[PDB]
Parts: structure tokens; C-alpha cells; sequence
């Protein structure tokens, strides 16, 4: 299904499903903003499960990796890496009740547990 996607909101901007709705899905976008969309103004997005990035110490990070939080406004949690770009991620934490647990920080203010 559509929860926890990755969708296109127009040429520049990349957000994940995070709330379903009868016309519209609520989208959390990259820049950490929930938006309201129509669900055909929204295109889904083809998953790099391969990416790879840095963190802050200059590890390699991966989809499915375990991060700490050390900067930025989600500073001191921890998340799964769901969607990885080189400069952000969209994460998951099962105790953030917020948007579905999802939540995107950029990749230099992560570091591997």
C-alpha cells in the first residue's frame, strides 16, 4: 500500500506518505513539513534501496541502518534509515507516535549506532 512511500510533490521535492485519507494523503516532505496533497498530484517515486551515504564521522550508511541523532531539531533520537539520499533520510522510529514514526533529518547530523 501507499503508507510510508516515496512520492514526487513536483520536480524539486521528495516527501513519504505518512497519513491516508478518502481524497488526499497527508506527506511528509524533505524539508520536514507534512503537507495535504491529492492523491493523483503526488507520483510514486522509484525506491534506491542501494544508496549509500555518509554519516557525520564519514561512515557508510545504508537503508535498514540503526542512527543516532547528534544534530539538527531530532537531536538525541534514534531511527531506522527507510529512504537515503546523499544529503537526507527519511527514518523511522517506532516510539514517535508524530506522523506514523517516520521523520527526515540530514545525513550529516546522523551518526551509526
Amino acid at each position: 500500500g501507499p503508507w510510508g512511500e516515496l512520492v514526487q510533490l513536483d520536480p524539486q521535492t521528495v516527501g513519504v506518505i505518512v497519513r491516508l485519507e478518502r481524497e488526499t494523503f497527508q506527506v511528509l516532505n524533505m524539508y520536514g513539513k507534512v503537507v495535504t496533497v491529492r492523491h493523483q498530484a503526488v507520483t510514486r517515486k522509484k525506491d534506491n534501496r542501494f544508496a549509500v551515504a555518509l554519516d557525520s564521522e564519514q561512515n557508510n550508511i545504508h537503508v535498514k541502518d540503526i542512527v543516532k541523532v547528534i544534530d539538527g531539531p531530532h537531536s538525541g533520537r534514534e531511527g531506522e534509515i527507510r529512504h537515503l539520499f546523499r544529503s537526507f533520510a527519511f527514518l523511522h522510529c517506532k516510539k514517535l507516535v508524530e506522523n506514523g514514526g517516520m521523520f527526515v533529518c540530514k545525513t550529516r547530523h546522523l551518526v551509526l549506532a
